[PDB]
């Protein structure tokens, strides 16, 4: 039923040929593990593998390892709250979590044997054999997970704070970032459904509140990731995690917050490095938009220019032509990011994946909007450009099948709402056909490729070694669907005002969809620690962004084909929707800033208990005289040895002397006149 | 020569009629100091008044209440450094500045008598008849001050940091303003020089080196802010500084940080009150721009349409309306800005009379550019907008004086450059006359206008009754000048590109014409608290904003005047260089938070070190076995009563039976093919 008690599982492939080094790298895998103080096993693997199965042996050394890595957070200004002075008696105060369980133990298996446990890091390719290293599924908590969560309209934060008890925090913040997007999604579905009926298309009032509301959003999201990251005592883990290995240093000085001497690259060094992919963001602009516009300059004529035959067999021509292509120009330019990502030299293996996203949000930039950026800004305002592409087509049709029967060339107003409409229905269902049931009809397939065990745990090693094939969660994969789709809500929802409430439905589903995936299609993530959702705040920040300009050119571009259009005309339509956007920016950074943040008080008033209770242990007519002895002291002590400065002082000493000399310097100052 | 150790002079005007609650407050006052703990003395008025002489009376007092107000500062997070934990050694440790003597001083004498010493505020009203609390100045520290900034060419932050000692830190942030300021206005000197004589005027290149230098410039002061309220100590006393009488609340609850009971009031209904200069700051434009207009375009009048008799005569008649106009216009809106900014309702005083200045930005923006927005804009590039309003003066003109005889207009394109040649040359002598000669010229008449008092103490009496008639040194003055000087430079500086240099050389002065007027012409400063310069970082964000919008809309408007305009073109100039502005923010703002910053460093190591401190207080082969004693101690607390859990650890238990079967696994997975 459950697991038996087992902590992680280390796969460990061994081939036929070539075991030499496998048989004693099992060796050297099996006694260092041992040397960190956690108990193993060996079980059979799936065909030729040897899944070991980890535990942490003895409680009471683990209990004081928690410790010493809770004290470790805590003088990083991770935890805001310090641990209990009593030792095993912080544990009674706070629990220790399975996400807090399972990452010290991964923190003992991987790690460069000097400053912890031991090295199983797979990068280090001695030991080459480890295959994956992944902790097992509670699959009587996965039945439960997928049954309230479905019985429930809508969600809760102690719904989710059981998510980062389990699951880490890194799963925690997309369900957090999810409930707190779809919450925020009915707000433009509040006033797009209002916009549908009511206005018409292309309405420019729709082209404001759906700009005022991605940076309400995006500003109220940043409120709340403050709010995630000190309840759940992630505050700050940017500079916590561990480096990597293949970090090169070019010297080694001390750290001036801490003292521990760390290995340094000159940030000036590496700005150097980052600047070269300005030429890289350029050319991924030219190269996966000049495919995109050249597969719908065919599909535009295949559609509007064409009478012969096979009209809707040739339509699906560039369809096959994009698919094939896009996958191919995109593992092209992948590497050449990731041979630009190494040559960056980053040092903490989490800000090394951030930058690869935005390598990769370039490549899917234009997988994603170029087709709706050449329909609303080329094809539908001004299409007649197209005519040295649709005479191409036409000298290309010409020389492989006469003179072949070519209609008129007229613009379709429709093409930006059918293409909407793929975009926010039909590509939303079958991503979740992809996303869920593809995967789950996989299985089916491995139940077609299907061993001297023993009884009575043989129904537990047949769900391990089933749970070894599934791939590892990536959840900077959820987030490139949900930032993706933030796009069409911020740049083109203008175009087809309905895009939000069938976002909103969609969202709904993705939030239980995406918590199906963890269950049963794919084995529990390592429980990572993130202070925010990363590098998604650039890319939600410039897609708001964009989403006033490209937003406010479609609403005058495209209205008036529903009056030549005028190139000041557009110039002030963008300088008045983006200068709203600018000005809206800081009316919501200034009203946010002056609401209580529960984040940053629960923050600031630790830190002042923690002063205050420093305080308290090292300091545990009366006054007229006093002011009256040390005058005379002072004349007293100069009485030995002056004249203009301390008899100065001794004319009036004490107070009854000073009104009276102040009063008969009143009549001395007013009868003389 | 110096004081007589005076710490405060109160000045305590009496009136000859109304003399009966002025001997008796004199009471109230002389007998509520001395219970505070401060000596006090009486000495002759000027005419009709009674300068008493506070000092504190014994230090082995005082040495305490500056360690129980260093206590209290470190508590709320201003000090980064913790005192000794010896009483009287962190004295010996660092010294207590004449800054920091006379600002707890202060704090005594003004106070509300519950939590402090004392209250001599002058607007309790109460204490009415006291009229000025001031500081006597050091006039053998300020002899050598002129002299050793005078004989220097460079300063240097040591010479800066005995201006905090004695002149608090409010003064001291400007003159370390005026240093980062005149230091940076090389480089726009630098090749404002060169595009002066390699480019023409009105050229574009200008107006983006002028783009960058004006975002390097603002976010180099704003890390150099940080750093400065860091080793100064004075790190954030935005909620430190003691509230407002006049604080209207409507109810009391307990600070979240702290946990003593403040005063509250609710911030929402504070925004919608500050919402309401919204119409202010439009009707402030509407105003003073009516008057700047109406005043040039009847300057242009009488300069370009005009043959009569008196051109001369008649051409100084502009200039009379308006600085006879524009005093009551701007004080009648600081009116309404008055009667405005208490109904905000500001806690602290702080924050009262740094919203006084974006009040007091409005009317000091349109009255130092609307004469160049108007000559830039209007006049310049198409002028003959102007003939409703030269055809007006024409018939202003035949009412009053037959035909006058009136030239043709023609647009004079040297109006821009005679404009900028006031205000960066004429403007700036004139205004060195006004702030150090007229002064220093008015004493002089102070000396035609000059009594039974004792010879000892005469030459130091006729001091401070002279320095009693002095004003108050206000710091937001100074500033206000060093801020819309930044505005030539930012804005229309690229239509007169040697606009630079002829403000390095008056800041080369300022920065000892304003050194000059602190010694000789105002009494010393309270030494105040301030953690930034205030609300001049709002005005140089805005102007420095504004400044890659106006200066681009010149380069394109005014060059063609030396081709039609076209409005395209324009909002395309526009649209790029002020996007390029928005990018080289975002440049500068990434490439500074890379470098190092050694404010917050200081601030996180001592942060680091105080809990690392509190750490080592309360807290001050072998490892097989422990595996191997905790695993059958497992099986042996559940012997007694399991199956599939316990027994499944216990096959493999230590290491060595564990490569046994993982090498006899090895082969039976590997002979079965
Ligand atoms: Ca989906
Ligand atoms: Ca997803
Ligand atoms: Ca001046
Ligand atoms: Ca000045």
């Amino acid at each position: 039923e459950s697991n038996f008690g087992v902590d992680f599982v280390i796969h460990y492939k061994v081939p036929a040929a070539e075991r030499d080094e496998a048989e004693a790298g099992f060796v050297q895998l099996i006694r260092a593990l041992t040397t960190v103080g956690l108990a193993t096993e060996v079980r059979h693997g799936e065909n030729e593998s040897l899944l070991v199965f980890v535990k942490v042996a003895s409680p009471d050394l683990f209990a004081k390892q928690v410790y010493r890595a809770r004290l470790g957070d805590w003088l990083h200004g991770v935890r805001v709250s310090a641990p209990h002075n009593d030792i095993a008696q912080a544990l009674q105060d706070e629990p220790v979590v399975e996400a807090e369980r399972l990452r010290l133990i991964y923190l003992m298996i991987t790690k460069p044997h000097n400053e912890g446990g031991a090295g199983v890091t797979p990068t280090n390719a001695k030991w080459k054999h480890v295959e994956s290293i992944f902790p097992l599924h509670s699959h009587s908590f996965n039945k439960e997970w997928i049954k309230k969560w479905s019985s429930k309209y809508t969600l809760e934060q102690t719904d989710i704070d059981n998510i980062r008890d389990k699951f880490g925090e890194s799963v925690a913040f997309y369900f957090a970032f999810l409930r707190s997007y779809f919450r925020f999604l009915v707000i433009p579905s509040a006033f797009g459904f209002g916009a549908w009926l009511l206005l018409g298309q292309f309405s420019y009032l729709y082209a404001l509140l759906c700009g005022l509301w991605s940076v309400v959003f995006f500003e109220y999201w940043k409120k709340q990731e403050v709010d995630l990251a000190v309840q759940w005592g992630v505050r700050g883990v940017s500079s916590i995690q561990q480096s990597r290995p293949e970090f090169e240093w070019e010297h080694e000085a001390e750290d001036p917050i801490t003292g521990e001497p760390v290995k340094v690259y000159p940030p000036m060094k590496r700005v150097k490095t980052q600047l070269l992919q300005i030429p890289f963001a350029l050319a991924c602009v030219v190269a996966l938009g000049a495919l995109i516009v050249t597969c719908n300059s065919l599909e535009v004529f295949i559609n509007e220019v064409y009478s012969g035959p096979g009209k809707q067999y040739l339509g699906f021509l560039p369809t096959i032509f994009l698919v094939i292509g896009t996958p191919t120009i995109s593992g092209v330019l992948m590497g050449a990011a990731e041979k630009l990502n190494a040559m960056e030299n980053y040092a903490t293996v989490d800000a090394h994946d951030a930058a690869l996203i935005q390598k990769q949000f370039v490549l899917n930039f234009m997988t994603s909007y170029m087709a709706l950026f050449f329909t609303a800004f080329v094809y539908i305002p001004f299409g007649h450009i197209l005519h040295p592409f649709l005479n191409f087509w036409r000298a290309t049709a010409q020389t492989l099948t006469k003179e072949l029967p070519t209609r008129e060339f007229q613009i379709n107003p429709a093409r930006i709402s059918n293409q909407m409409f793929y975009f926010t229905v039909t590509a939303q269902i079958v991503n979740f056909a992809t996303e869920v049931v593809v995967p789950y009809i996989k299985q089916q397939a491995f139940q077609k490729a299907k061993q001297e065990d023993h009884e009575e745990e043989a129904e537990f090693l047949q769900r391990v070694r089933e749970e070894c094939t599934l791939e590892e969660y990536d959840v900077s994969g959820d987030y490139r669907e949900m930032v993706m789709q933030f796009g069409y809500v911020a740049m083109f929802s203008v175009a087809w005002p309905l895009a939000a409430c069938c976002f909103l439905v969609n969202n709904w589903v993705e939030l239980r969809s995406d918590a199906l995936k963890i269950a049963i299609s794919s084995r529990r993530p390592i429980p990572w620690r993130t202070d925010s959702i990363g590098p998604w705040l650039t890319a939600l920040s410039f897609l708001s962004w964009l989403g006033s300009i490209t937003s406010s050119a479609i609403v005058y571009l495209c209205s008036n084909s529903k009056s030549p259009l005028k190139a000041w005309g557009l110039l002030l339509s963008i300088l008045f929707a983006e200068h709203f956007y600018l000005v809206v920016q800081l009316a919501v950074r200034f009203v946010l800033s002056k609401l209580d943040s529960p984040g940053l008080q629960k923050e600031r008033k630790e830190r002042f208990q923690t002063k205050k209770r420093l305080l308290q242990e090292n300091l545990g007519i009366e006054h007229s005289e006093k002011i009256t002895r040390e005058a005379l002291e002072e004349e007293a002590r100069q009485a030995s040895i002056g004249t203009p400065e301390e008899m100065f002082w001794q004319r009036q000493r004490g107070m009854q002397e000073t009104i009276e000399i102040g009063r008969r310097m009143i009549e001395q100052q007013l009868a003389a006149g």
